[PDB]
């Protein structure tokens, strides 16, 4: 089955998830103003799959369980599937202008499926079967599964087994006959609080001495010992203001991060996908990161469509839409944004099947996609700020625009003065103009700048991470031989 | 006479300023958590003038009244005075990492001083004497004067006298035998609320049809009919949280903006510096902006020095300080920051005396300075984000770090888990690392990002405003003749 | 039938082409040292189609004539065909590091094919039959057809029918019962001198007043009244030096341009593909330029691979290859070059069939590919110059390196001193080092810089030409509505 | 005294300098086409000094000999002198658009003056007196002295004393009672062939193992054992064409490089400035390189003025001068060019006296100047190429434009067709349009590209050379302390 958005929300209310914020446990986190935006954002992935206008792109027949499923849970069977994933992601970014979270499950399912096949090939284990039966259950129930890779990591100069505190990468602390017990944490986890399950993977290649840190598994979000500590966001507490609407920029949607703590969690044998086979952890890292780097050529481009649209609208509202330099800046934003799309589509079109059978992207081209993602969203935002003008960051509050407090000589109110002085071109009301300038404030400096700017920098790895792999994947010694041939060198 | 910081703060509590925020009048605005950072920042200009270590830079002898005055009130008497102004601003940027506001007073005094001399030379008026006597009063009492130029402007495609609402540029609405009555507003005014006086200037050159808009004057900040509406800032309400400290990034200092409404304010004749001589409005704009564009070559460079420092410290605390790519990014930051300083210093060294006798910067080089200001701070922040890592935007609240709520199997509290998991290199405590990461959050995305990024874009004119003047000041026709000579064209 | 490389060259010797250089007719132009590199370069497209290792990419079965043909003459039947074209072009750029010219043929055939189909549907003409019979002749005989679009153009501020001299765009000057007479010229034509035929196309959209300029046709390269004047290239006369080899950088290959003059040339009815249907001139322009813009994503990327290899080898020869900064600059060159490739592959994968049934690229994504081509080759060259060092532009002549003239106190020769003083790592002989530095001189400043740098800037249109179309194709008003929905605006 | 340009040229004819090119000795090198543009270029430093309109900037009173001298031989006595140096170099760049060479003498005199003072203080040697007596000779005779620092260097990863060939850095090979004997070579030496004297300096800091390489001296350009080998330039042999003029771009001026060989040259005691005091080699390097880095802030900006003038004039001639994107690119070129000027002026204004008494630039700001010099000239050329159009690199030869060869049906000549087809706006003749397009070809890809692009990259060190010192000069640890203070860190 496929759940409606409404059924998705009701299922969360039945979970026993432990959520903490500002030193207190949140009992009704589903309705909490600082969390519900991220829930509305992933709820869109259920909603569009219910719409016939998008059902073909949003859903597909599973080859695993022979029924229709959301495309966010499918195993790629061709390069056409790789391209549709990117187009689906561009659609959701246009619809939400934020992080809609579900891509990490999709990308972890494909990386774990393929990696578990080759682990078993070598060691005679049964991880691939563990994973395959687990994905059947997710596909049967339309559940959200949080992919979690990045540990807190401690001292960046040392290996996992060289740290002063051995808990700073997640690790196995006991092997039982029926399961394992793990201890540690995963940081920066967008959407973890509103997931049904979590799938964990190691963050880096592992040597033999690091073998207890070579662990992968899946578990319910309310598993014994598991809890979450919310992470703050720029402008987060504006959502706690009574009547908050215009000053939010994006009232309906958002994405939020949490620290996920595993305080000695027991994993049964059939949920384990990796257990001390240190030589396959870097494979898991490479393939998950690769799919996530591909993903940004869809989601960031969709969000960039909305930023471009809001800057263009602001120029109309201000009255400056005919100026040549404003038109030229909008072309530049379009050009950079579509270059990102080109990298996402190209790494899809040049993909190939893994030994397990499912399709994977061209890893060099996905690395080039991500490297551009660390640069162009920042410039798209800078050009948006130019076009908008200074009022996007100096505007009085919404409470002031609606205030009936009298302040003028002839009985004029604060609200009267605000609506009068911030009027502009005849094509908008003052409130319409303020709404689009707050949308820009929110994604240029506010809660959504966290995703569009800083997650673009570090998501699926900081820039140096891709540069190291681009050098290895660049074939430079083969290129030196091309130069010898042209220059006349034997 | 020079005031101490304590005396400045006491002088504000005697003022009757009308300050409104979220629909309510703020009675004790001097102690309001969202406004006091602003006050502490300007108060540093008083504090350092009391320190013999900085006494030389911070003070000088008045050429109008002979006494020692703060350099922020001095008429420049050489290009050595112009370079010292820039160096003074770099120092205050290093000490506050924010906008310390007082520069607009300095820059308005020097522009209105030289322009009023020329108005009088032509029309037989007395505005130069009016201004000179006014500046003696300021020099005697060490007061803060808010320079206010930018109107709301309404429809950007129309002239001031063609707007549908004639009040969207500030204008003369009555002329009496003893003074004038003005109506309108000035937007984006940083430090307006904690000034003793305001000095108003027009925002663009004016035609004869716009002559009611060619007005300049000074007035006390509590003159009758004058009031302010606070503008919001990214993360502003973090300041209202109980025990707010680490999560603010910059707890002591900040710079906040407001809408200044002139609800039929009367100005006596001795306080008028321009009154319908429309042909000199453009001169006032050119010179005030020219000095403000010079000013950024000192203040943004000193703020930049702290950002560079914080990024370098974060690398040490993370443990990644020996990596070649981190070292190269710190060098790039340093290079871009010093390029700004070179523009600031050069436009100063190439300055010259006005007819009135005070010194002015090279207008072309100051425009080049500000054009680079619209670009390099944004790249300095992007590089800082890279070096810091993801925790800068996903960190739990300081209340979580301090929380004794028990959540671990063996009695561990929320505070213990945060302090354990976010530990890094042995060079810091966890709290120290969280403090530098929050400083970076605040200036890359939060309340200080408003000044370091978006005011760098629009302060003293959006980028296209300098480009238009660089073309005019470029001597392109003379350069075409250089080319003809070399290419052998007659 | 496919021709061998040697048969291509002998076929050129039978033509009566009229070629002029430095004021004289060149009778044996096939062996002239300043023209033979162009011929050697095109000749590789025949040579590689004879090698079974490349034969699959270089050749394909024609649906039109029912035999295997060179892929450079094929009408695209699928997006797979569009991706193979780009991959073939990367292969040839790796093998020659230059402009191998034959792409303009391929690209003109697909554009004229799809355009003439639609002219005929609207007007009842039979240009589509004229064109398919002509393409049959070209496919049976394996000939080179130079696509010629860009006129000299005259005063850039005026339309073709408004020029002072009506000949500055090519036009019909007479209509006869058996054909037409055309007069004018096409400038900048790479490979025109070593083509068997020419296919002419208008350079811009045309109005009714310009209808005599709306003309397209094919003619033999030795048609009566047709002649060529060679254009100069940087370092071109180094090819005239006795024993020239090392100082050429690329001895075997190059690409040279000429002015093609139509001195009242008669075209028979069967060779005419457009004749005064002004409303289809812009269709031909958009489709030919769109394919050529796609082409750069393959050819400049293959050339870029050789430049990267040459810089990397120079670092090995100099002995600086282990330096972190050198490594990082080679990664930047690789990243930028592969970004170009992604744009070439993506506009191919997102392609579609025309009404005529052959496939065409996504025009927006091709425009994005070309816009990046105007930027990234220039930066790849700059980083290559950094890595190579100063000797690439101050090296003594190869005549000095082999000179036996005695200049040392103990009998040492000029050649002795040059081989001694410019030695470096044991990895190379001095001569080997000089060979790779001369390759870089030739592509960074010399003969190959004309194509890798300046043709990247202007080929298939100057950058503003793509910016105009990106605005139209950018769907900006639809993006404004996305922003409204997020911001809460009706 | 001061020589006239004609007297300078005549003095060269009396030198017995040994010059070789293409395997042959050149006896009359003063009139050789490939060398005379270099001589004309330095000759302008004499011509301008004879001009009353320029004499005050071009000449100054020597405090060493009490007479009027060319400013290119002066020891700086103030920061005003440092600024005037920069302005004189901008003037000469405007007048020649090339490398006028004499700066290296000026910059070597000031660095050797100050360094020898400190050597003598530590070792009791007489090098300072040797130098001051030498500069008196140069000032009384108005001579050109070539500063020569860069050796060929061999394996870049090894120190001079670790090279396999010990002559790849210049060294002392014999010490006599009356002087020393030196052996080795200096590469890349611009204007070496037409200097009267040479002044040699080491190229890198030296350890005790390298003490035989710590050598500095001066010698006549025709000293026994000294000779030069010409280095090639892009497009060099166009100067050998009969009647060469338009196709040269810059017919009168240029700057060429040579390998200077020291084949066991004797240097008398009174001409030695450093002889194995290894601990002072690094000081001489830092000071000479810092002055030359400052110099680019003037010379490349003067050349950049001419490139901006030539692109603007090309737009007028083409007829595209009203286009907004053309205007914006000319503004961009102007902006980047003046940014370089700001760095040149700033490092001058922030100068200071050495222990010896003459003034030196701020070394950090000169390093910032030169780092921007490695970037901005490349972008200024790319934009000029855009504005010019493709004809700058595809134009027929001047011999074709003048050819009377008949090729038209009606008797038209090759020259007739060229002058006809390459006409454009009414503001120019075709010949005037071709002259400016050829100037741009010559500095974007030809002979002047060597200087404006590649010497901007490597002269006074490759980019990495400045980045290493910016890290050392950046006070990063002091900046960390500023961040601690603001973030609340003890
Ligand atoms: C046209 C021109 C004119 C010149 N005129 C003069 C002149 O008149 N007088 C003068 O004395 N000099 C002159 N120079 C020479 C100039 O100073 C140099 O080119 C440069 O300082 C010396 O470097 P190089 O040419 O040996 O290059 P290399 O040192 O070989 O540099 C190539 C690259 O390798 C890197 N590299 C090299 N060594 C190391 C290392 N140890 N560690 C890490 N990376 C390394 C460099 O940073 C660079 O990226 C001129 C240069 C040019 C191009
Ligand atoms: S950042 Fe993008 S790809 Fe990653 S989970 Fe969010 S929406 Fe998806
Ligand atoms: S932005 Fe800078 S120059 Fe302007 S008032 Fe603030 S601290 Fe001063
Ligand atoms: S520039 Fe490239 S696409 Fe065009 S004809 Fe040359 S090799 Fe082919
Ligand atoms: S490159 Fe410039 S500073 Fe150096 S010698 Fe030439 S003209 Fe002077």
């Amino acid at each position: 089955m496929l759940m409606t958005a409404e059924q998705y929300i009701e299922s969360l209310r039945k979970l026993n998830t432990r959520v903490y914020m500002f030193g207190e446990k949140i009992e009704n986190w589903v309705d909490h103003p600082m969390i519900r935006p991220s829930i509305n954002c992933v709820r869109m992935t259920y909603e569009l799959a219910q719409d016939p206008q998008y059902a073909d792109l949003m859903t597909t027949k599973s080859n695993l369980i022979g029924k229709t499923i959301n495309r966010f849970a499918n195993l790629h069977q061709s390069t056409d599937d790789l391209r549709k994933k990117v187009k689906m992601q561009r659609l959701l970014g246009q619809k939400t202008a934020s992080c809609f979270q579900r891509c990490v499950g999709m990308d972890a399912f494909n990386a774990v499926f393929s990696t578990t096949y080759e682990i078993d090939q070598k060691y005679g284990t049964n991880y691939h079967k563990n994973f395959t039966e687990y994905l059947k259950y997710i596909q049967e129930n339309d559940l959200i599964v949080d992919g979690a890779m990045t540990d807190p990591k401690g001292d960046r100069g040392l290996a996992p087994s060289a740290q002063k505190d051995p808990d700073l990468f997640l690790r196995i602390v006991e092997k039982r006959e029926d399961g394992i017990v793990v201890r540690g944490a995963k940081a920066h986890q967008t959407g973890s609080i509103n997931s049904h399950e979590h799938i964990i993977m190691p963050t880096i290649a592992m040597t033999e001495a690091d073998k207890d840190y070579a662990v992968s598994f899946a578990c319910p979000s309310d598993a014994d010992g598991l809890f979450m500590i919310y992470g703050r966001q720029s402008c987060d507490t504006r959502k706690m203001e009574e009547g908050a609407d215009i000053d939010l920029g994006n009232k309906q949607f958002g994405g939020q991060e949490a620290l996920v703590v595993f305080d000695n969690v027991f994993i049964p044998n059939d949920r384990i996908f990796l257990c001390q086979e240190y030589d396959f952890a870097g494979m898991m890292v490479e393939r998950f990161a690769g799919y996530h780097r591909q993903s940004y050529g869809g989601c960031k481009v969709g969000v960039g469509d909305v930023v471009i649209g809001a800057a263009a609208l602001a120029a109309d509202y201000n009255g400056a839409q005919k100026a040549s330099h404003v038109k030229d800046k909008l072309i530049e934003m379009t050009h950079l944004n579509e270059t990102l799309y080109c990298c996402g589509i190209a790494c899809s079109a040049e993909g190939y099947p893994t030994a397990a059978g499912n399709y994977q992207i061209d890893l060099l081209l996905a690395n080039v996609c991500k490297q551009n993602i660390t640069r162009f969203p920042y410039e798209i935002v800078r050009l948006a700020e130019d076009i908008a003008g200074g009022l996007m960051v100096t505007m009085p509050s919404e409470a002031d625009f609606k205030s009936e407090t009298v302040v003028g000589r002839d009985g004029e109110t604060i609200g009267d003065f605000c609506n009068k002085f911030f009027a502009a071109a005849p094509t908008c009301t003052t409130e319409e103009r303020m709404r689009v300038l707050r949308f820009l404030e929110n994604i240029c400096l506010g809660a959504s700048a966290v995703g569009y700017r800083t997650e673009s920098m570090h998501g699926a790895g900081s820039p140096q991470a891709q540069r190291i792999m681009i050098a290895r994947q660049g074939n430079i010694n083969a290129k030196k031989e091309l130069a010898k041939a042209i220059a006349g060198i034997k």
